[PDB]
């Protein structure tokens, strides 16, 4: 499988489309691994990784996403593509090591997801929660990333120096942990404060980490930034996963919270409106403030919000 990837060439008709924030990978499943190779090559250079190691790595990542309704291989590549578009539109700001780390972090950020929230795992004293008390799944995702990197023929970072290697692994660690949405709220609030007091300073590593964390959230949530038919379908996948978790609670006779209850289906449009207003709009607003070229994400998020309003109002 990995050898045929080495030969892959992105069809020329997709060379312009892939640069756009709203690009939907949906119709191109057999190309997803090749699309990631393409994005790495354009963003980090063709001399960045040894091609064979990169190809082995990508295929091992793919195999370590489970067949769940939403946190699957499709989501991994979708998030990686959003990061690509952010990086391509902010060419001066990030280092070569950051561009490498962040594309890899995005592809890996939900590795071996089981379709359960951290809350679920903690409540039922699952072994992963016994191991990782906070940001439970995210620590697991990073752990899985490191395990794949340490496989024979998979160390894509083998040709970095000792210091550069630990640096990129820390970029990846922080970026994956930042995808714990519980951490986003505080991160965005701190960034908003720093922005408006004019103290935000990208020479400051801790400020940089915060900006990278917000970029990670923005990429992770980017299904809300696609054209309406794409966004609407992805919402189906998201709730399928919410409801499957709810169903697991019902197996103990336990009534789940509304968001995870398939019997509360009629409340979905209102639920989405609430989520866009409370989470997605603030995310892309703050991101656009810090990185003006990301504005198309906010524009697309606003468009989908108005679509959900129309659904609620029966228009
Ligand atoms: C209602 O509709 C939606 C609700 N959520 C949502 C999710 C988790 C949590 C919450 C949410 F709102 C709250 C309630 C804030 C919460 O505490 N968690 C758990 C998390 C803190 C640790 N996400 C999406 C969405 C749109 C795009 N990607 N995702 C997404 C889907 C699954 C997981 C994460 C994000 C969505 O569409
Ligand atoms: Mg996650
Ligand atoms: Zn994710």
């Amino acid at each position: 499988e990995w050898q045929g990837l080495m030969q892959f060439t992105l069809p020329v008709r997709l060379c312009k489309e892939i640069e756009l924030f709203h690009f939907d990978i949906g119709p191109f499943e057999n190309m997803w691994p090749g699309i990631f190779v393409y994005m790495v090559h354009r963003s980090c250079g063709t001399s960045c990784f040894e091609l064979e190691k990169l190809c082995r790595f990508i295929m091992s990542v793919k195999k370590n996403y489970r067949r769940v309704p939403y946190h699957n291989w499709k989501h991994a590549v979708t998030v990686a593509h959003c990061m690509y578009a952010i990086l391509q539109n902010n060419h001066t700001l990030f280092t070569d090591l950051e561009r490498k780390g962040l594309l890899i972090a995005c592809l890996c950020h939900d590795l071996d997801h089981r379709g359960f929230s951290n809350s679920y795992l903690q409540k039922f004293d699952h072994p992963l929660a016994a191991l990782y008390s906070t940001s439970t799944m995210e620590q697991h995702h990073f752990s899985q990333t490191v395990s794949i990197l340490q496989l024979e023929g998979h160390n894509i970072f083998s040709t970095l120096s000792s210091s550069e290697y630990e640096q990129v692994l820390e970029i990846i660690r922080k970026a994956i942990i930042a995808t714990d949405l519980a951490l986003y709220f505080g991160n965005r609030k701190q960034l908003e404060e720093m922005y408006q007091t004019g103290s935000l300073n990208l020479n400051n590593q801790s400020h940089r980490d915060r900006v990278i964390g917000l970029m990670m959230t923005a990429c992770d949530l980017c299904s809300v930034t696609k054209l309406w038919p794409v966004t609407k379908l992805t919402a189906n996948d998201i709730y399928a996963e919410f409801w499957a978790e709810g169903d697991e609670m019902k197996k103990l006779g336990i009534q789940p919270i509304p968001m995870m209850d398939r019997d509360k289906k009629d409340e979905v449009p209102q639920g989405q409106l609430g989520f866009y207003n409370a989470v997605a709009i603030p995310c892309y607003t703050t991101l656009t403030q810090i990185l003006p070229p990301t504005e198309p994400l906010l524009k697309a998020c606003r468009d989908n919000l108005s679509q959900w309003e129309k659904v609620i109002r029966g228009e």
